[PDB]
This record gives C-alpha cells, structure tokens and sequence, in this order.
C-alpha cells in the first residue's frame, strides 16, 4: 500500500544473494532446467534414409535451408544472456544470465551437429554468398548494436528487439517447417525432437526478456516513450521482410504440401503482435493465423 | 593464432578437448530440488552431539562462504579465451556454479543458518579465508594475459581443487562412518564431482598455455604460485580449528585433513609442471583415500511388503 519514497534500480548492484528481489528468474531457470537436453541423446539414421529416398528436391531443399538459417543464428556464440549481469547486477539475474547462456551452447552444439549429420557444414561455411542472409545479418546486427552499451535507454531497446526478433521470432518459421514434415508426413521425426527443444528453450528465452522488459516499465515508465516505439516498430516490420524473404529462399525449388510461405508470414506476425501486446505495445499487423494454430501441440508432442 | 586471440567461425574447434568437460557436467547434471532433508534434520536434532553438530553447520557455512555467491570467473573466460569452445566451457561452468549457489543457499534456509551466514566475517579466521581468496582473484579480469594466468593457476589449484574439499570430506564422513547426513551427502557428492571437472578444466587450459607461451611459467610466476599456496593451506588448516571449535569428532581428524589438503595441492602441481610443496608420505595421504569412494557411493519402481 505505502510506497517507498526511495529504492535500488535494477541496475543497481545488490551485494547479498538471498533473498531475491526478482524471485520470478527461478520460473524461468527451473522451466530450463525441467527441459534440460543434449543432442548425444539423439540418434539421426532414420532421418538420413527418409531424406535419401523419400523427400523431393523442394522437400530436401526446405529441409537443408530452413537449418541453414537456424544455424545461421545458433551456431554461433551468442553472449547476450552471459552478460545480462554487467546490466543487471542481481544474483538472480547472474542466475538468468549464466543458465539461459549455458543452453544456447547446448543449441550451437546440437544445430553443428545437424549440419554435420546431413552434409552441408560447406553450404554453412559459405552462407553469406546469399543474399537474404546478408540482409538477416545486417537486421541482426542493427538489433546487437547496443547490447553492451552502457547507456541503459540504448540497452533497453537492444533487449527488446533480441526479445521479440531474435529469441521469439526469426527462427520460428523454420521449427514450424520442420515440425510440418513429422505432423504430416511422419518423417524427420529426430530432427523434430531436437527442434521442439529449442522451440521450448526459446519460448522460456523470449519470456524471460519480456519479464524483465516489463520490470524495466514498470520501475521506469518515462524511457518507453514516443521516439522509442518509432525504432521498436520501424525495425520489427522491417525484420519481418527480411523474415518473408528467408522463406523464399527456403521454398527456391518450390513451395511444399506440408506447410505454405503465407501462412508462416501470418504465423510470424501473429507471435510479434502477440509479445508486443505482453510489453504494453500496441500491436503493428493486426491479423489465418489458425493455418498454424497447430505449431504448440506439435511441438508438445515432439518434445516427448 | 593463439589461445588468447579471436576466432569467428564456430568449428572445427582449436581445442576439441573442452567437450569432455562440458560433456562431463552434462552427464553429471545435477539440481539440488531432487534432494529433501527431512531425514537429516532428524539425524541432526536427534543423534549428533554439540561438536558433531558443529563440525556440520561450519563445514557449511565455510562451503557457504565460497559457494553462496556472484562467481563470475567461469562465465568470463570468454574475454580472455575469446574461442567459441571457450565460451561454451565458460557459460557451461558458470551455470553449474548458480546450480551451486542455490543448493548451499537452500542448505543454510534448511538447517537454520541464515543468520550465522550472514555474520560469517565476524569469525577472525573467515576474514584471513576472505583476503587469501581475494589475492588470488585478484587479477581475474587482468589485460594482461601473464597476471590472469596466474590468476587461473590459483584459481583452479586453490579454488577449485582444494578450499571446499576438506569441507567435503567432513561432511561425507559423518555418511561412510555413521550412516547420517545422506542427503547432504548426496549434494556434497555431486558438488565435489562437479568442482574435480572444474580444476581439471583448467589445468587444461593452463597446459595449452604453458604448450604455446611457455616463458610465460617463469621463475617468478612459479614463487609466487608457490608462496601463495603455502600461505592458503595455513588458513585452511585453521579453518579446520574453527569447524572442530566445540571438540574433536570421532568421524574425521584434523591432521589427516591437512595432509589430504597438500596431497591434493601437490597432485595438481605436478599435472602443470610446477614443483609439489609439501611431498606427502604415503602413509600420510592413505587416511583420506576413502574419499573418491564415498563420493562416488553418494552420487547415485516402488518395493513394499504387505505381510
Ligand atoms: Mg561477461
Ligand atoms: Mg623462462
Ligand atoms: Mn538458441
Ligand atoms: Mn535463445
Ligand atoms: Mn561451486
Ligand atoms: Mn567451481
């Protein structure tokens, strides 16, 4: 009822571990934790023949593609989450931090090993001769341009567009794909696994953002502002093309049964409006989306 | 290249190695909800005396003391390393110490010792425990790649390999000797398995150091390495004096403690060519051998009978 007429920020450094001013990081660590996975789980044999004998060209093609551009993203080293305390110094966020980072390692280490498993760790090296992919990494790069800033307006706007872009967004057009050939044609079933983990991972990952997005509004209403939005929406339609085009360099040798490109764009803008809504921004496409309204069920049931 | 510059592309890693470490953690991955203390609050309240019950809570609150805490070390290995491999080594470790932190925590919310903890550097030999462990951290986020190293060695020959481990052999004796404590034990167990990984990670890492700047191990960096130790492994033998304050217990000896202590600073000595310190007899380091044991026997549907 009587609120404090002073207090320490999120930014400010609490030297005590116990107790926790943000107890809520434990849901998102214990969710991690519950899901904890490694692809030396995982066997591919099955997977390997049912490409060899029983994908087309357009099928294998938006398999081998639609990894590519996951790859793009996690195999690589991805230091956001491990530095999360040098901008919040909390225990718990230390806690945050270092296990959401520890699970991006065990991603990188799965998707490496996929490309290793269906031979393309050479279309992988040489990715960037394609153009889609050199616009993605420019995207990308203009969300990471201030994630170790330390002005905290500028690292605020960094959290949310790796929040809503990057954890929540750019890669959940390709999970869908794969999971789209173990829904309806019962093949790449351990490719499927592995992609509802990440798929799971991810979700905690975005939510996590977004939880301490809303703690940063809620202690600092004045920095989500007017000028703020005009960047946060400007460069979110503008990812989505980027996105739009990735799934056609996905389908370059055709459009699949299993799953259509329209209904991913609608699927993908559907997840943005929906976490905009969860940071108190209005939403920006407004959608159709049922076409994919299957994408939880089967990523429950591919995670086993 | 080397060790200390960066590499962009993912794999092939520079140095493969690190998935054993990384695959060791996995394999042993560990979270302390799985563990419930009933049992042993009862065994505590009922059937250890004072200096038992002593020797129990200071061995805690002293693992406390380095595990409750921001350990950032592992999870900046990174700046230093900057190989992908080092940063899955680093991130890996990292959340294994918050895996750490949380069980201890838990441990001192547990067994009523919150308010002992957090007026631990009232305690005359945890003040002297607390600059020895500075001293060593010191240069931890040192440019210079010669003072981090030496940082390194004594994190990982101290800090990792031997400040907690007579912590660990107290509190497992009471479990080899009495049957008590087993729960505890369960997470001494996996800790000590997990903190073993830790050192060994960086002996390795101090190895492939000493394998591409070997001028860097020079005369002056193995003195004080040296010294350093030497001074260590006197506070930890008084902590000994402070954990056993309320009396000797029957489980476990002080002065086969301090021999374990230097054996297992010599042994990790001698895996990065330094000189042992202290030579311990044979006979002398047989006391603890039971160690490794125990640990592996605490590391590890429904049967009933009706008539
Ligand atoms: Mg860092
Ligand atoms: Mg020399
Ligand atoms: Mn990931
Ligand atoms: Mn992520
Ligand atoms: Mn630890
Ligand atoms: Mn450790």
């Amino acid at each position: 009822l009587v609120p404090r007429g002073s207090h320490m920020s999120i930014f400010d450094k609490r030297v005590n571990y116990k107790p926790f001013e943000y107890p809520e990081v434990l849901q998102f660590t214990e969710a991690i934790n519950k899901a904890y996975w490694v692809h030396t789980e995982v066997d591919f044999t099955a997977d390997t023949q049912d490409f060899h004998a029983h994908l087309s060209l357009a099928e294998k093609t938006a398999v081998k593609n639609s990894l590519l551009a996951i790859a793009q993203i996690e195999v690589a080293v991805k230091s956001f989450w491990g530095n999360i305390y040098e901008h919040f110094p909390k225990p718990e966020f230390n806690g945050l931090g270092s296990t959401f980072a520890e699970c991006e390692f065990r991603h990188s280490e799965a998707y490496s090993r996929l490309l290793e498993v269906l031979g393309y760790n050479d279309e992988f090296e040489k990715l960037l001769d394609v153009p889609v992919i050199r616009r993605r990494v420019d995207y990308l790069s203009n969300v990471l341009k201030d994630t170790k800033s330390q002005d905290n307006r500028k690292y605020m706007v960094s959290l949310i567009l790796f929040s809503i872009l990057i954890e929540n967004v750019s890669l959940f057009s390709q999970f869908a794909i794969l999971l789209s050939f173990t829904r309806f044609k019962g093949y790449m079933k351990n490719v499927s696994n592995i992609i509802a983990w990440t798929s799971i991972d991810e979700q905690i990952h975005a939510n996590g953002g977004i939880y301490i997005i809303n703690k940063i509004r809620e202690e600092f209403p004045d920095y989500f502002d007017e000028e703020t939005l005009a960047l946060v929406r400007e460069t979110v339609k503008d990812s989505i093309a980027v996105e739009s085009d990735i799934l056609d360099w996905i389908f370059e040798e055709g459009e699949i049964e299993s799953i259509k490109k329209g209904d991913l764009v609608n699927f993908m803008k559907f997840r943005i409006d929906e976490s905009l809504k969860q940071i108190n921004i209005p939403v920006i496409f407004d959608v159709d989306y049922k076409a994919l309204a299957w994408f939880e069920e089967e990523v429950f049931a591919n995670s086993l």
